[PDB]
């Protein structure tokens, strides 16, 4: 039972703004549509319906991590761009934590999108997802807002074929387990694959460590989902990168995409591009297209 005099004052007047009345809110349990870590996500239906997607946190039974946990992702409710994942709100209730509303999202997680044989997405199409998380990045960077687990597993595509950077604030947490991994510094379970060499070594994120993961997810867009370094164990990783290996050119990636990439695997941060000049450059290559 989560007692609002347990959640910090400071914390209750920010989650005050986003509850949801129990009553607004139905779920279907019998109805999962995601799994990740902290719990299930199921079909819900808020109230004048909407439908929705309900992450559940029940899986973090501590009062005080789920303090923490809110405290963290609050911030969300004060964001609001086309590409970028939005907070319905946040629904108390009688027993068991804090149910977490999205909106649905009616065609799922962008690598499963481009990995399924008959939508056989273009060169052309899978570019426009990549300018599309870019701007949401773009977005969220300006906002000081560090990721630090962008990959294409982890936007989204609404009904509208629009991407949302998702997997953040409330709605963050490991929706593939396959992919994160204890080999690290930290001794706990991070998207390596997808990190910045810097970020292994010192165990730091920052928005340029952002730009590199957006370049594993580009690659992972031209390659239609392909897991990364498929050969590097997740114990060889970070001297791999520091051999100035990198992933290579993928067989439908037009040269120029390929420069991009590479550039946001500059072992510089500073020399690595900003998501405003990234937006930029895919722009005019998707233009020539
Ligand atoms: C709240 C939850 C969510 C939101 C909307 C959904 N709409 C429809 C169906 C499921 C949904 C799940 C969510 N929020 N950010 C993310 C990012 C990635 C993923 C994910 C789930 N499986 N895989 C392979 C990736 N889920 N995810």
């Amino acid at each position: 039972h989560i007692d609002l005099s347990a959640l910090n004052p400071e914390l209750v007047q920010a989650v005050q703004h986003v509850v949801i009345g129990p009553s607004s809110l139905i779920v279907h349990f019998n109805e999962v549509i995601g799994r990740g870590h902290f719990g299930c996500v199921y079909h819900g239906t808020l109230l004048k319906k909407i439908h929705c997607a309900v992450k559940s946190l029940n899986r973090i039974t501590d009062i005080g991590e789920v303090s923490q946990f809110l405290t963290e992702g609050i911030i969300m409710k004060d964001f609001s761009h086309p590409n970028v994942l939005s907070l319905l709100g946040i629904c108390l209730r009688s027993e068991g934590s804090p149910l977490v509303v999205l909106p649905y999202m009616k065609h799922g997680d962008l690598r499963n999108f481009i990995r399924n044989e008959t939508h056989n997405p273009t060169v052309k199409d899978l570019i426009g997802f990549g300018l599309q998380v870019a701007k949401g990045m773009k977005y969220l960077a300006s906002k000081k807002f560090v990721h630090r687990d962008l990959a294409a597993r982890n936007c989204m595509l609404d009904e509208k074929f629009t991407v949302k950077v998702a997997d953040f604030g409330l709605a963050r947490d490991m929706y593939d387990k396959e992919y994160y991994s204890v080999h690290n510094k930290t001794g706990a379970k991070l998207p390596v694959k997808w990190m910045a060499l810097e970020s292994l070594q010192t165990q730091k994120f920052t928005t340029k460590s952002d730009v590199w993961s957006f370049g594993v997810l580009l690659w992972e867009l031209m390659t239609r989902g392909a897991p990364p370094y498929p050969d590097v164990n997740t114990f060889d990783i970070t001297v791999y990168l520091l051999q100035g290996r990198r992933l290579l050119q993928p067989e439908y990636c037009p040269d120029p995409l390929y420069e991009v990439m590479l550039k946001c695997w500059h072992p510089k941060a500073e020399m690595r591009p900003s998501f405003s000049e990234l937006v930029s450059r895919i722009s005019a290559i998707f233009s020539t297209f």
